[PDB]
């Protein structure tokens, strides 16, 4: 549960009063965005960052591995923040937003299921996928 | 029971003209267990039929690839991997030592699955399950 001007000050990266900015847009983003996202919701807080400074902060926090960059087969990226603690996650489709959750309950069926199957749980990932009602 | 439909048979259906050395690439691809890469597609090829060339490979793959049928993994450096894309869809535990899926249901799962929809306020209309795991000790 760190904030992502920590983590880049922890992997040994500068840091300054645009980069800071940045970094907060990309950690209050609800989608995942694209660098074009975020140079718009930059220049509405700080009005002199530039599309080069947003780019070059986006690379090097990817460098860091804080975040993460899907390419799709036409160039363009988007880009995710690398979780330290990993959920079970329902996503609300109608509006594209996820809700933490975790289920003990399920967990234990989880690992009888692997146990039937000759096998010890070490990890798992579920996500729910959901219609409002 | 129905005839399974093969990645070969599928291709046909979807345009693509297939040749014996397309059949054995798509039969090497549908029979895969790792997610392959090109390499590893013409060594198993080329084991089945010594004709096959690299080329006639990757213009394969490529064609598969535009038909839908598989998807690419693109690394950092430009190598590639593929895997097909499934009508299967199902639960999946994962032998870590070996990279075997193993396929599983659970009514179980799924009504609990439903309940924490519903108690957030959604109804589910799907989901995708992970397990990963280690031989017990």
């Amino acid at each position: 549960a760190k904030t992502l001007e920590e983590l880049a000050t922890e992997r040994g990266m500068r840091m300054t009063e645009q980069r800071r900015v940045i970094a907060r847009i990309l950690e209050d983003s609800e989608d995942h965005p694209d660098v074009e996202e975020l140079y718009r919701r930059s220049v509405k807080v700080d009005a002199k960052i530039s599309i080069s400074t947003v780019y070059r902060t986006v690379k090097l926090f990817e460098d860091a591995g804080i975040i993460a960059r899907h390419d799709f087969r036409d160039g363009r990226s988007r880009y995710e923040t690398v979780p330290e603690e990993h959920h079970d996650h329902l996503i609300d489709l109608k509006t594209g937003t996820v809700i933490e959750f975790r289920s003990p309950e399920i967990e234990a069926l989880q690992e009888r299921i692997a146990r039937e199957h000759g096998f010890r749980l070490v990890d798992h990932r579920l996500e729910l996928y959901g219609v409002p009602l």
